């Protein structure tokens, strides 16, 4: 009897989509039915609706009575998942099957008391790195070990058996101790723990210190004791749009001659930074793709009204201009593309890995800021700004010589080509009898077990 998965989704394309893409692997390859509880480039159950895959809607509570305009967007999406949890209460008591196991994202995992009551196999999604789970989790630690705020910290942080964590790369909720969206994180790690497993989007080859850390160091097992299922690199696959004029331009250059520029769906940069980013890609004498967002300095613009004066008429040859939204997947996977400028996103930063591209690491929000450090200091697939572009703007100068060094110096070769070699890992990992293969059967097993 094929088993029945129910996963739940928290708002927003950048927490929907890898439930998705997480859905159609497991239903692919090992023969589940998948119902998603969620609250030209996609369309969904394209043709996966044949009892298959099914998408049940469930978004529905506003918060503008609870929140203010300082309230952090961590604790914000805390609360979505919280005011109405009811709501969730009766679609599952409403579900003509109740599932065999159930799959919450990061941000849902206030939904224990429901997955207790019905008494199904619970387990917990997060998305990004497994080093930043290991944070999230050793946080309740700290929260204690040390007295005052983290960015004042003179030494780093060092979680058991893992590399330790500057007061310059630290996760947002870890910025201000006396907001409430700390106190949200710190039970967030307190609530993993609750669960009868965790899936992470990684790999071994790409993780295996930390991996191994979860799993076996003493001290994170006195805090942990479940298993850990490193699935990843789990991201979109290539569509096909006939028309694309970003695919038509970049069919005429040269094989890796382009950087691409994106800082994905939550990125804004203020009006100077654009300025300076603009004159940085002039400078560079180098190709490239931009998706360019109106500047916040907290903006329904023309592509004219907030770029540098002249600006798209002079770089008309050597670079391609796109407002809002680009198909990412699909120019990160073209041939003309070695080079990404990133927020540092990990669905981007699987994105960029499994295609082979170098990355430039401009981190912004979210867990972005660690993630940037991984990749240049440890894996050496990124490069980055002297200072954090959070703390500092980041002028034509550094940008010029950053763009320059990736592309075409032998040191950017180097990088590059160590971009390519994770990408094999992750073809490794996920091929028939890789450790993220395997290690889905493992959730499989343990699924069957309960």
């Amino acid at each position: 009897s094929q088993l029945h998965v129910a996963i739940v989704s928290s708002p927003g394309m950048g927490h929907l989509i890898p439930v998705l893409v997480l859905g159609n692997r497991l239903a692919t390859h090992h023969n589940i039915k998948i119902t998603i509880l969620a609250i030209f480039l996609k369309k969904t159950t394209l043709t996966n609706e044949e009892k298959t895959i099914e998408i049940i809607p469930v978004p529905s509570v506003d918060i503008s009575h609870l929140i203010n305009s300082s309230t952090k967007i961590f604790t914000q999406l805390r609360l979505l998942v919280r005011e109405a949890l009811p709501k969730i209460h009766s679609t599952i008591a409403s579900m003509t099957h109740r599932p065999d196991a159930l799959i919450v994202d990061i941000f849902c995992t206030q939904i224990l008391p429901i997955a207790e009551e019905f008494n199904i196999s619970k387990y917990t999604y997060h998305p990004t790195t497994a080093w930043t789970l290991a944070l999230a989790i050793y946080c309740q630690v700290f929260d204690k070990e040390i007295e005052g705020e983290y960015v004042e910290l003179k030494e780093p942080l060092k979680i058991p058996g893992c590399k330790a964590l500057r007061p310059d790369d630290v996760v947002d909720p870890l910025l201000d101790r006396s907001d409430q969206q700390y106190e949200e994180y710190v039970k967030l790690g307190k609530e993993y723990t609750d669960f009868d497993g965790i899936l992470i989007n990684t790999w071994e080859d790409l993780e295996p210190e930390t991996i191994n850390a979860l799993r076996y160091n003493e001290k994170l097992r006195l805090l942990l004791k479940v298993p850990v299922f490193p699935i990843g690199p789990l991201r979109r696959k290539v569509e096909t749009t006939l028309n694309d004029e970003v695919i038509q331009w970049l069919d005429k250059q040269n094989n890796e001659s382009v950087l691409f520029v994106s800082f994905g769906s939550g990125g804004t940069l203020s009006t100077k930074q654009m300025t300076e980013l603009a004159w940085g890609l002039e400078l560079s004498q180098q190709k490239f793709v931009w998706v360019v967002r109106p500047p916040s300095d907290g903006d329904t613009r023309d592509m004219s009204e907030y770029l540098p004066e002249g600006f798209l008429t002079r770089t008309k040859d050597m670079g391609l201009v796109v407002p809002m939204w680009a198909n990412q997947v699909e120019i990160l996977s073209h041939s003309s593309v070695g080079g990404f400028l990133t927020h540092c996103g990990w669905n981007s930063t699987v994105e960029s890995l499994t295609n082979g591209v170098p990355m430039i690491a401009w981190p912004l929000h979210a867990e972005q800021k660690m993630n940037a450090a991984m990749l240049t200091e440890e894996l050496g697939v990124a490069i980055r700004p002297a200072v954090l572009p959070t703390k500092k703007l980041v002028k034509r100068e550094e940008i010029q010589g950053m763009v320059r060094i990736l592309m075409q110096t032998k040191e950017g070769k180097r990088i590059k080509e160590k971009a390519k070699k994770l990408k094999k890992s992750a073809e490794n990992a996920l091929s028939d009898g890789g450790s993220s293969y395997n290690s889905i059967c493992e959730l499989v097993k343990d699924i069957r077990s309960r």
